[PDB]
């Protein structure tokens, strides 16, 4: 019927920058789509407010999803430690696509990233479903503050998180 959208209020150096919306294919991938927005909704109670992007890399993508420790660890899904990939119907067609990062097969757990460039080398193993409806210009901004080491020159936090439609 509808494609749930979620967004993050990104603030740099204690001040707001903008918001980014995302289009999730619930019909195509009900498993990842519900889990993906579920974390934002905080139905289970994660309620990650102000969480900063766990890891950002320039010329590749912005990695995040870790809200409990913000160190790439402690992240967890509503179902449990990890969940299976629904399918690879939607691939890394282009930039702005949101994908569920994992440490291996069927180990998605809690972790997703916003790609900035087409990653064919990531496709075929990493389940992916999502795109930026609007606010990419903001995503790129976050990428600018990213580094090879994964650390950010500035401080990116989520001023507010909720379910958009």
């Amino acid at each position: 019927m509808q494609n749930p959208t979620v967004f993050f209020d990104i603030a740099v150096d204690g001040e707001p920058l903008g918001r980014v919306s995302f289009e999730l294919f619930a019909d195509k991938v009900p498993k990842t789509a519900e889990n993906f927005r579920a974390l934002s909704t905080g139905e289970k109670g994660f309620g990650y407010k102000g969480s900063c992007f766990h890891r950002i890399i320039p010329g590749f993508m912005c990695q995040g999803g870790d809200f409990t420790r913000h160190n790439g660890t402690g992240g967890k899904s509503i179902y449990g430690e990890k969940f299976e990939d629904e399918n690879f119907i939607l691939k890394h067609t282009g930039p702005g696509i949101l994908s569920m990062a994992n440490a291996g097969p069927n180990t998605n757990g809690s972790q997703f990233f916003i790609c900035t460039a087409k990653t064919e080398w990531l496709d075929g193993k990493h389940v992916v479903f999502g795109k930026v409806k609007e606010g990419m210009n903001i995503v790129e901004a976050m990428e600018r503050f990213g580094s090879r080491n994964g650390k950010t020159s500035k401080k990116i936090t989520i001023a507010d998180c909720g379910q958009l439609e």
